[PDB]
């Protein structure tokens, strides 16, 4: 996160750190708890991941330093990548992780609501991008979960900013015209959480951008509202 501040413990209890153990253990991506055995993240996160056996999901984490060999985690039973996903810049950058065990809900870890299909008309004014990613282009993963309030940008306005790209309605952008506040390296897969009527909604999944927090380059996110039926298809399967 560029231009953010440290989060308080329990501030984003749906936020997870997804680690890979190959070759050595390290933070890979962010993610969101959306159900007791489900993590919603970006599909680009699994480039080169051949097995879910190398993945560890950590919930209830404020600081990366809370993670040691003795720290409990959730194994991943299955990686579900959207069928139409080719690359982040083309969209369909969405994946579900099916956990081997059930998450026990508490004040440190609980799910975020998905947006309502009746809420694609609502204008979200209180949006936050969270993650342990870099604070500048050449940096390291942050210890403490960072947060930044970012305004949502219309598709028309985001498409002007990305001449050469096709910004679809399955993408949602956010950023200040002058930059300074955004997602950066290591934040991908994490949530874009918007508070509406005192309830947090998972509006986006951190996907891509041109650099980090640049003027007239809003961060591009997976527009979660457009995938509610796909999420339900995969999570509510008979
Ligand atoms: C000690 O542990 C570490 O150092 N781990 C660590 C550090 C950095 C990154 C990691 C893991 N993940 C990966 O390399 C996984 C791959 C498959 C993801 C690539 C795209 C992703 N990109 C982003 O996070 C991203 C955005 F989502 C939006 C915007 C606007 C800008 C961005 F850079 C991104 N994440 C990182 C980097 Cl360089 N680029």
């Amino acid at each position: 996160i560029v231009g953010g501040t440290a989060s308080v413990r329990g501030e984003w209890p749906w936020q997870v750190t997804l680690h890979t153990t190959s070759p050595t253990q390290r933070h890979l991506c962010g993610g969101s708890i959306i159900g007791n055995q489900w993590i919603l993240t970006a599909a680009h996160c699994f480039y080169g991941v051949e097995s879910p056996k190398i993945l560890r999901v950590y919930s209830g984490i404020l600081n990366q330093s809370e993670i040691k060999e003795d720290t409990s985690f959730f194994g991943v039973q299955e990686i579900i990548i959207h069928d139409q996903y080719k690359m982040a810049e083309s969209g369909y950058d969405i994946a579900l992780l099916k956990l081997e065990t059930t998450v026990g809900y508490g004040d440190s870890q609980r799910p975020i609501c998905l947006p309502s299909k009746g809420d694609r008309n609502v204008i979200y004014t209180d949006c936050w991008v969270t993650g342990w990613g870099y604070r500048k282009l050449r940096d390291k993963i942050q210890n403490t979960l960072q947060k930044a309030k970012i305004p949502l940008v219309t598709n028309e306005e985001c498409q002007k900013r990305y001449r050469g790209h096709k910004i679809t309605h399955k993408m949602i952008c956010a950023g200040y015209r002058e930059g300074g506040k955004d997602a950066c390296k290591g934040d991908s897969g994490g949530p874009l959480s918007c508070k509406h009527n005192e309830v947090w909604h998972l509006v986006g999944i951190t996907s891509w951008g041109e650099g980090c927090a640049q003027r007239e380059r809003p961060g591009v996110y997976t527009n979660v509202v457009e995938y509610v039926d796909w999420i339900l298809e995969k999570t509510q399967a008979v």
